[PDB]
RNA sequence: UCUGAGAGUUUGAUCCUGGCUCAGGAUUAACGCUGGCGGCAUGCCUAAUACAUGCAAGUCGAUCGAAAGUAGUAAU
């Protein structure tokens, strides 16, 4: 149950020998609601075959995510060319904070509870860059006890 | 045990810097349209401008002389 859901529509165009070849680009993001999210984006001619691009290389690009209680586990900034996005955990009941291509990749990742704010530019491809960064670079609470040689996060 | 949502807009199309605008609250508020009632609360932000009129600090005869009125033949 892989649910997919369109975060930007543009439509781009290059110029030719006379006239304008126009093509619709699509920025899907693709998830299963459980821990695995990717994001795809794709140029076609008609959109119906622009989604199954994205799609695809949505579904070809998949990345694992930790979720700790519901939410993420420490605050992290994700940083993806002018595109600061903070991540901040949350108690359980606030619900995503998120609004926007944030809100979406937080959505289709699984998480509960997450405090959000976009720091930087408002570009949906950027911002979710800035977000997977976020996420990906987030270090689980046995990962540091194992190079640390603590005690599974015992204190 | 606190705890933060964004979008539109420069280009044939893209990224960034960057300004403008909007989505939310609030008032000693005013205006247009309309309008049934009750519980609380507020009501010259301007001319510390000028004011008709009527009220807004008096009380004590158990401090004191006197005076007036009502009763009483008088004293009282
Ligand atoms: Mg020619
Ligand atoms: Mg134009
Ligand atoms: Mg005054």
């Amino acid at each position: 149950e892989f649910e997919e859901r369109i975060v930007k529509l543009k439509r781009i165009s290059k110029t030719t020998k006379g006239g304008r070849n126009m093509r619709f680009s699509v920025l899907v993001v693709v998830g299963n609601r459980k821990g695995k999210i990717g994001y795809g984006i794709a140029k076609a001619l008609e959109v119906p075959n622009a989604i199954k691009k994205a799609i695809k290389a949505a579904h070809n690009s998949l990345h694992t995510i930790e979720i700790h209680k519901g939410s993420i586990y420490h605050e992290v900034i994700g940083r993806s060319g002018a595109s600061r996005v903070l991540l901040k955990p949350a108690p359980q009941g606030t619900g995503i904070i998120a609004g926007g291509a944030i809100r979406a990749i937080i959505e289709l990742a699984g998480y509960s509870d997450i405090y959000t704010k976009n720091l930087g530019r408002n570009t949906p491809i950027n911002m979710i860059h800035a977000t997977m960064d976020g996420i990906l670079k987030q270090l689980s609470p046995r990962r540091v006890a194992i190079l640390r040689n603590k005690n599974l996060n015992e204190l």
